[PDB]
């Protein structure tokens, strides 16, 4: 359910390569794993 943090980093960067081929897609994935990253773990 609540799903290993690992998986969450992963899927961040995967919208990101995915969409990587236009440059304001790289800025949306980069935002978004960059606050969803911190979500997963604020520390480091």
């Amino acid at each position: 359910g609540m799903q290993d943090p690992q998986q969450q980093y992963h899927r961040c960067q995967r919208r990101c390569q995915i969409q990587e081929q236009s440059p304001e897609r790289q800025r949306q994935c980069q935002q978004r794993c960059e606050r969803q990253y911190k979500e997963q773990q604020g520390r480091e």
